């Protein structure tokens, strides 16, 4: 709340802080007890397209995209330090956005401070190759330059880090960008808009557009001067924008959802596989694309694995993000739980079993929140919605395998391959899993990390693309050849 | 004699499509004649498949990249099968270019080149097949392992224009099998010869059963099966812009990964600092070779106004010497275009060009010569007096045209080259050198010559900026499109968080 | 025998096969007999100077230089062929010269065809780099050119596979070289510059010279034109060779020998430690760099594996290595076995046991060659010389640990670091292990495999630089950072 | 001035400021008046062991070797902000150290915060590579470790310069070092490590030894514990060191002098060229390593340049280093000034002529210190002493050359090959050119620049190694194979 009092309310676009053009707003809401906390700007499809067209010009005028990688490096280094100075005041702003507890916004915060970082250290490390050149007289280089304008389009989830994997390589490679939060959760994207802006860019560089995707989303990914789409979101609008994007061969990067395998085999360390799938199935309420909604268990020790689980489930906290004694905050909007009830009905009428949770808690406290009780709905296979489908909730649910192989044929029936893990003590086997797996991160005994160090992303339909490491930057470039003639000869192939 | 020799090939060729480790015909026993440009007479008739036999060969490589004979194959092993291809190439270098000259109308000459880029193609992925297999990273997290492994993406649909049927064939072919990949290829419905031969030769060498298919058919019976199928994670795509906007669109529902290769709007700048004789002959050479039915062909001539007319002239007088004739014949020097339709699209270019206000300087008709009235050919031609806001200007012809634009300035030319959709390649001509290297930096294009006009290897990438395409072909690039990086972190000393309650 | 009717008997120098300038000659010899098989040049140092003149001159015409890397890559690839192609012949010719079996001297062929064609793929994939200047208006490149004039040093134990590791890189990279042989085993290394003459390359661009390195080494490592001096054999040498180098600040490429030590825990697959104990201290009689000598085995299962071992060294078959029945050949020479029965006096007076072995075979087809019967030593500790050096034979030493540190310390405990192994079930302790070892391989769960794909070098005293990989090729490149001034501007620092 | 109050006296060995072990000191001179103007410690032998046991100890005990490279990362980058924060303070060290102006020195801080924040931005990029093994049911890869101990000499030159090469690298890296300035020029030496300790690193992790080369430079590069040696200097020097390394096979990195050509074309840009031709050979009074002392302009415009050249060198105005009117200071040493002098008398002797300059000067104010006036040698040829060696002091020569083949053989025809420069408006030819020139470093129309971003070193033997780039971080790391084969199966080659 006394965060918010400084705090912009509007758009950023070509250097200015602005208004929507017909003036339109919109109140942000705390999930935690549904209160409008603060009115910003709603855009319209031609201020996305003002935005675009200064970051064409600002492209173009060379002023960033020529600057030497080097500074340009300072630069994202400085809005690194930016997020670290502002440390504790980014993470209250994204739990009162997101409602997840202080202690997992201190992390994305430290996360974000290292993903700025790793890509201001990655600026001037590699400009292109010298090619050795098939043909005698001949000089071969390749040099990667900054692809242009990009617009970038984010989750409500974990709003500042989904932004810090698109911002930091975008302006570490010289291009110019238009961000636009989810309409839902703008409050640490404008923040950070607010740092950039005095770390310092030539006009139009960084656009930020506040707005719905159903509004201006389109314009966003269809508008001829875009080069690059990057894109984080749900399968369905990453469709939709691909299928946009086709209509001037735009490039995209997108990073969609998945139905992440936790496997867990007889082997495994127990206590550990118990921790390890309630943090995997609950952190953020389940809200997070890396969740481990699908657990496989091996048959030998299913039915000691869901009692000691359901057990857990029963005493987890519940509460404000703000409490230190809250292990769980709420869901982010009414439509995003509707969805979620929906799925309960979906996974009783198809067979399933809610072993618990699976609806509102009664508590008094939460009765103004949008909570919602972690769950986790057994007797089910993977025909069913309730499997194959990414619900995004406090829910897990629970399928047994008896072999190796079959874990791996569960794990990798679905459209998805985002990420998952394998708990064993055999490492050699859990090695021998991973390989198999069709997923852009495996984790052996451990989940959840990702880090800028490596590269993050799908494969099937989780995504098109990586973020972070150095393909993440790879997005963001785009390679010429240019190749010179040293003695140049007439061919004379048309008779003179 | 040639033409007997490229035509005796013809009698031992199969007329089959290519499916889990069979040659079979059309489901549906449809077929399709095959028509020689030099003289429209039917040549061969080969399989014209259904879009049931393009899910059929996908579901057979998703079966063979299951198996893992060919993906779990070590990467050394699958670099020597690789170079055996190489080596076929080479021993049926002869035949394989009249195949190439009697399907798509080029010059022998020209079609030996091409065999010979093959070959080395093939060569040089062969080559790449075993570099790289990943990283191992220093994880910010202590007591972790972390690695990046990259695996073959799985299974491909590769599609291919007329234009260099092989040539495109084998960029796509052999990144595909160097890094494990199965794939499903499917040639111009028109021009499938050397494709087929290819595919007998890939059969010698051996390959498992499903890890290589070919669909013989056309584009909008088959075509959407190859792009939209949910069992293909990759769609390799070489041809015209709007087929691969429909291609990217149809992907989307799968959201499956796309490389398309479009086509281009070519600048060829001309200074008037160039050595003017080299710059006349690559501006003939850029726009004329295989009748300009090149991608990167140079059909946008841009030249500084101070030597306009003197290059204008001197490009004229040289384009009515140009010797058309029979691909087989050392004499010729251009061949035919490639069917009526597309002799057809580009006279109706020349329709366009008049209206819109250009001078048709030279050309722009069918020739009368007696020995080339029943082939498809159309004479070299020279457009004037144009700009930039015209469509004979803007969009790709693809023929043995070009149009000739003045400049002043060295930003005036940049901005000319780059005010089109397109941003496949170009060049500059200049003797000063520093000059040409300003100008190649500033030009939004995929590769750029200096003081050159055509030339592509294996060992750089090739593709486009803006709309001439999507990712890359050749080069360590053309190899990445064939992968997916996997990152594998273990936890060498887990310990619970605790973060839940008891 | 019949093989030597056409094998060629003299230097080749500047594109001719030469006598030595002084027409001296040597008798080789067969160890399995003691016979003299053949008789070639013994070349003298003026002959090595004329070579090294001729590579530079070579070099600086830039015919193969200045060939596209593509070509040399091919013709690379050609010399690979010819391998194959008299694969039979070659792999007799080896276990003629150095007495090993023919089984392994066939397997030399495969590894030798693939190391040819593992750099005929790597010569044309990198020319250099593209650097992103800090210096506005310049262009930077990194062009990475053939070092110049490379001299070639091989041991005798596996001459042809020595000699690959050398001239595939020198050629691919476009060096000239000169390479000369353990005098006392020149035959396959003969063979292959027969080969490579057919293949074709220009003139002074690869050059043997036959000879004594106390008579012509010397002239090799220190002569001015030299650019680059690999050297493969024993440390002593490496080290004279290197003191040498210094007078022309020439660069100096060492793969010396070492003290491998062959790590087996308790939980270790016992039937596959004892056989991986024999193969790694017994494969070629113990005369391998990679040899296990050293067997570092966990206490509570020593004694067990102390007897199992010696109980399987008393059945290794001696004999002739063209015999399919003979698992283990002869030692090299008169000399080197007088070495090795030298260190089993050192051993006894240290205090070290002779468990089994330490002799010379009675049996009477062995009485002739030059065999020594495979040996273990046990009641030994690191402070012992039969611990700490290199023996290079038929020969093992077996310590004890207690703890998975001690095995660590233990195994560090050597001047040297080439290589080793670990063996245990435990995977995850495998990897701890290999992690603090000081070796530039470390096999987990097996002994000896090395690949053209892969660096393989020392840590400490086994060398300097590396063989083999991407780093194998480095060794023959040397980098040139060409910057351009684009927009070159008077400074004026000094007054007008 | 009052910057040598609170500067440190001492050694820092093993997190500790200390005196020499026998207390001996050093007289400290500032070469524009010859004043004694600081005492340090004069170490012994035995203090350098000890600083190198204590590198070791820290080194195995993995409190910096185990850090995580992003921390480690850090850690290099706080060092580059101190670097910045003292930036006017170092400066004006160097300068009352080294003599040179203030404004090289305040440059110098520059590229100095600057190599410190690249190698900072490196040290977390690569791991190593995960190998496709040719073995089947195998596991490859390649791990990149800090090499260990490292030594690191450096020169009088540029102190901090030199040293922070050095520097950066290990520690991002995560080895040990033992640093030794030159014996005349600790100052900012000692500084740096002052700052160094402020950021804070493990106990033995850096040391400062202050001394005589001639005294305690052998334990240096002998010593058994130590992997690396660092050296910039002389070539004899370099020489000595690689010939006492070898005792211990340890590896080496040597950045030793040159004659660096300043080839001046025709066409090119005259006054360009005669400023840059002042600015390569008499910055900081010629000692530099990259210095333009051998001049080669093409006959057409000889005459006319020389005399250009000449006439500036007349107006050079020499001074104290602290007055902003000075352009050329004094040199460092009455040793060095005698060198200097007794090459004129060489010159001199051979035939050439001392076209200007070439004695000390007479106005009074320059009367105490160690100055020489900046000069011109004419009438010369490549046969002659004053051509081919390094004299390092404010003198250059002049060669003229009829064409493009003849400028490349005179330029080439030296034992050194550091750095050059090509000047002509045809950039076609420069290229030509700088191809064919053996050169570590070739500028095209520039002179001097160097930069972390790119390789610094030399061909032939002005070297051994590169420093900066990624090339200068790999000096530092080691390859490691690991080689895991996951079904291990007997090979059951010897009886049973
Ligand atoms: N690191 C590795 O990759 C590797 C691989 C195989 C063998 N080796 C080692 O090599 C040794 C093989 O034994 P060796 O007896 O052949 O070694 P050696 O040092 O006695 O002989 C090696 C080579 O050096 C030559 N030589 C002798 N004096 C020389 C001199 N003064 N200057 C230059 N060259 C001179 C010899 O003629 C011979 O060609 C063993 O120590 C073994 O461990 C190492």
């Amino acid at each position: 709340m006394e965060l918010l009092k400084h705090l912009s309310q509007r758009q950023y676009i070509d250097g200015e802080w602005v208004e929507s053009a017909n003036k339109n707003t919109r109140d942000i809401i705390n999930p935690y007890n549904q209160e409008v906390i603060f009115t910003v700007s709603e855009g319209t499809k031609e201020d996305a397209e003002r935005a675009i067209l200064a970051a064409r010009r600002a492209f173009e005028s060379g002023e960033w995209s020529q600057e030497t990688a080097e500074t340009r490096g300072k630069k994202v280094r400085a809005i690194a330090d930016k997020i670290k100075e502002h440390r504790e005041a980014l993470a209250r702003l994204e739990t009162l956005d997101t409602g997840k507890t202080l202690e997992e916004s201190y992390a994305d915060m430290d996360d974000i401070h290292n993903v700025f970082m790793y890509f201001a250290g990655l600026a001037d490390k590699d400009g292109g190759e010298m090619i050795d050149s098939p043909i005698p007289d001949t000089e071969s280089k390749i040099v990667k330059e900054p692809v242009g304008v990009v617009t970038q389009i984010t989750p409500w989830n974990y709003p500042l880090l989904q932004a810090s994997w698109k911002i930091a390589p975008a302006l570490a490679t010289g291009c110019s960008l238009v961000m636009k939060p989810s309409e839902i959760t703008p409050l640490t994207t404008i923040r950070v808009f607010e740092l950039m802006e005095e770390v310092g860019f030539p006009k139009g560089t960084i656009n930020l557009i506040l707005g719905a995707g159903s509004e201006v989303g389109d314009v966003m990914s269809g508008h001829k001067e875009v080069d690059l789409v990057s894109f984080t979101g749900s399968i369905e609008t990453g469709k939709h924008i691909m299928k946009n994007a086709a209509n001037n061969v735009t490039n995209i990067a997108l990073e969609l959802g998945g139905k992440n395998p936790n496997i867990i085999f007889d082997d495994a360390d127990f206590e550990l596989a118990v921790d390890q799938a309630l943090n995997g199935g609950y952190f953020h309420a389940g809200q997070v694309c890396s969740a481990g909604s699908r657990i496989l268990v091996q048959n030998s020790i299913k039915d000691k694995f869901e009692q000691a689980l359901i057990d857990r489930v029963k005493k987890i906290k519940l509460g404000n993000g703000f409490d230190a004694d809250t292990e769980m905050g709420p869901v982010i909007s009414t439509e995003h739980r509707n969805k979620i009830e929906s799925y309960m009905d979906v996974a009783k009428a198809e067979g399933a079993t809610i072993a618990v949770g699976g609806k509102r808690p009664d508590r008094d406290d939460l009765k103004d929140g949008l909570f919602f009780e972690p769950t986790v709905i057994t007797n089910c296979d993977t025909s069913m919605r309730i499997v194959q489908e990414e619900v995004f909730g406090p829910v897990v649910t629970v399928e047994g395998f008896e072999t190796e192989q079959e874990a791996i044929q569960l794990a990798n029936d679905s459209i998805y391959g985002l990420a998952g893990a394998v708990f064993s003590k055999d490492i050699g086997k859990a090695q021998r899993v991973a390989n198999k797996l069709k997923l852009g991160t495996v984790w052996i005994n451990d989940f959840h990390p990702y880090f800028a160090q490596a590269p993050w992303g799908g494969y099937k339909q989780s995504g098109i693309g990586r973020e972070l490491g150095k393909e993440g930057l790879e997005e963001y470039l785009v390679s010429k050849h240019i190749l010179t003639n040293t003695n140049p000869q007439l061919v004379n192939w048309f008779s003179k």
